[PDB]
């Protein structure tokens, strides 16, 4: 089927314009099926925004927000379900557990029906719970069990600290060799992205001994989609436990945990989920494991629920990833969340991702055409990346991410000179795209 | 000083009334310095409860809710709060970690100096964050390093299910035998709560060999408060590293955890501490440990703010328990606790605590009085308990249990007999209490 820079010099062709003309970008969005999602969104004005210099933008004109993959915006629905739960809670204050239209002790494992179409895996694989890094470490203390043959972990270089952090802190609390034991796959001289058969040739040669694999679904600093369901065909051949941390990729990229036969995940809510800053998070335990892998760490929410409130201390634990449920969920987080999945539910993933391939491919396109001065760090092929691109530059006189952000362009800055830039399918349009590059363009020019 | 019985026939002497009169209670509530606040939550109406026989009640009055330590009542502010900073996510969405008058980066490290005169602990001494199973065992993690010589863990007979599970599970980490590793303190037979002698015994006999002693702070079933600096000096003493499980006792008894010398302390935010269901938790580590005891598990929010978003993975921690902080913190359930923390500021927690003595004592009274066919399990010293008393029924033909909740009266019931009747001084008036017997009353006569 058609390549997305080969979509828009056929729309110029229709148009009798130029590839990087206003109309191409004012068309992708007539005919953008998704276009009406955007208004369920609360979008920034730009004089709103701290960094701007007034002087430089033309006010009251919607802010081009680029962070769907830091801190995703508010659905306006959000206020609304909040206020269904605080009622309850005002008006029924204990009871809302267990009586009424929607009792508050099946919320998170109601709304779970809301993700299964978003990792692809079943009911019982998936429960939305804690935070993110505190699920990696509970998953861990149960599938990283290791021997004397079989010690390591492989992860990838440069990764998310918190995931870096996290695994030191396995290895140290079983008393292993750091150096030994943290197998860090490096890309090539020169290189900044990885190589999936670099990835295979160490877990063939090594992975007799690594006990856990365990990536990002997409690296937070390259953009780089892995492939999921390879890596894992490769550990679990070696005998590996293969997990990931799909933060940058759920929401963002179309998923099928269940299938794959991936052992373990998880994610948090507040990026492309566009759930509230530090949201419900989430975890995954294929159904393989459900009574074969058990909790390191227990809860009275790991309890069957038939007999969790008799309190006799007669433990009947929940298969699968239920059982790692330790706490009562926070209600109140899950009903944003669920604000946020019947949106994902009306446009549905696939929908979602096609656009997400036609929209940071307009981007691509209209970087690579006037400009090298710029350096697109993430993948090009069209499959290897999700909704962000990565950026460097050779203007060495001015600073690209501050000029930026003073005209409006909320995006990140990773360190050292990466800047993240991630039009979501939801609430960002081609207009944004050619708004952007063209502030990227005037910039460039000095 | 005037014990609370010594009080009510006081009163009733200065009203030439019977001491079971209303006039009684009708004064209590007049002379309540803290009657305004009960103002500030929302408190429920009868018939809006499920159980009501709306044949048994007045219709359009207010209901006896005595749960608040389950699932506490709702400040009426918690929107208002939950609305300042829905706002903020929709008017800047990114920026609002980082910029204007309130940065959600230092929301869990601000409200802090909130709870230091709740828990009577440090500014780096408390975090509030995850849930509180989690911290328990996120606290566990580190105090409990085991030896031959060492490697018992001490609780109380028919515990919380959470904590006893989440202690199993510790021992059922490091491989330890369950039965012999447990060892779990039982009341006398025929004998409902502990004693603090019999505890104290078993601590100076097999203290050596105990690594880490975890109590309640109030005990769930009898509602008996452990004095907590007793079983720390004594725990301490034989070498024992000692913590409680402050659910019960957090916003409900007044707590000195620094001066105390507690090593270490978990409590949940939805009981007392009247935040949402499921709502954010709170963590404590004496700050003599603050470079000695390190977090088994280590996030990214574990990392010093000054250099944590250059992400170079090389860790710099945070001194004290500020490390066991993994994630980012969920900025909606801090706002809600936010809302409750400074109506406790404005009704001290010293002037709560008086009249939650003074409160459970005239339920105390109104029920010892009048009958025995009601045993009040709960320790009669005042200084042995907290807003909750728990009793157990002789009445055979009759469940007094849904007798009272058909009327509108909101309380536990735990098994096997136990119903848990817990009047707290921010929303219940002594008229409550009053109204409450005398349906007991009439229920008991049948």
């Amino acid at each position: 089927l058609e390549l997305p820079a080969d979509t828009v010099q056929r729309i110029a062709a229709e148009l009798k314009c130029h590839p990087t003309d206003e109309r191409v970008a004012l068309h992708l969005d007539e005919e953008d099926k998704l276009r009406h999602f955007r208004e369920c969104f609360y979008i920034p004005k730009i004089q709103d925004l701290p960094p701007v210099d007034l002087s430089l933008v033309n006010k009251d004109e919607d802010a081009i927000y680029f962070n769907g993959n830091s801190l995703g915006l508010q659905p306006k629905m959000v206020k609304t379900y909040l206020e269904e739960e605080l009622d309850k809670w005002a008006k029924i204050a204990i009871y809302g557990w267990f009586e009424g239209d929607s009792p508050w002790i099946h919320y998170d494992e109601s709304i779970v029906g809301l993700m299964k179409d978003i990792v692809g895996a079943n009911e019982k694989e998936i429960v939305l719970m804690n935070t993110l890094t505190v699920n990696l470490h509970l998953l861990m203390l149960s599938f990283f069990k290791p021997t004397p043959k079989r010690y390591k972990i492989l992860l990838e270089a440069k990764a998310f600290p918190s995931d870096h952090y996290a695994i030191e802190s396995q290895l140290q609390l079983h008393g292993l060799n750091i150096e030994e034991s943290m197998r860090i796959i490096k890309p090539r001289e020169g290189e900044e992205t990885l190589r999936i058969e670099d990835i295979l040739e160490v877990i063939e040669k090594e992975g007799d001994s690594i006990a856990v694999i365990l990536f990002s679904g997409i690296h937070y600093y390259t953009g780089q989609h892995f492939n999921i369901p390879a890596i894992t065909k490769a550990g679990q051949a070696k005998g590996c436990y293969v997990g990931f941390d799909l933060a940058h990729a759920v929401g963002n990229v179309e998923l099928y945990l269940h299938d794959w036969g991936v052992d373990f995940a998880c994610w948090c809510g507040y990026k492309y989920l566009n759930s509230s800053p530090g949201g419900i998070a989430g975890a995954f335990i294929h159904e393989k494991h459900a009574h074969t892998i058990k909790p390191a760490l227990v809860g009275w929410f790991g309890h069957e629920l038939s007999t969790r409130f008799k309190m006799d201390n007669k433990l009947q634990l929940i298969p699968g990833v239920c059982g790692f449920r330790c706490s009562t969920p926070p209600i109140l987080l899950v009903c944003i969340l669920h604000a946020s999945l019947e949106i994902f539910k009306q446009a549905t993933m696939k929908a979602l991702r096609k656009k997400s391939v036609l929209l940071t491919g307009y981007l691509e396109y209209l970087i690579k055409h006037n400009y090298p001065v710029v350096n697109i760090i993430t993948p090009s092929h069209v499959e290897e990346r999700g909704c962000q691109l990565t950026l460097t530059f050779n203007v060495p006189n001015k600073d690209v991410f501050q000029e930026l952000e003073k005209r409006g362009v909320v995006c990140d800055k990773r360190n050292p000179n990466g800047i993240r830039v991630a039009p979501v399918p939801l609430y960002n349009s081609f207009h944004d795209v050619y708004k952007f590059t063209n502030l990227l363009t005037s910039i460039l020019d000095s």
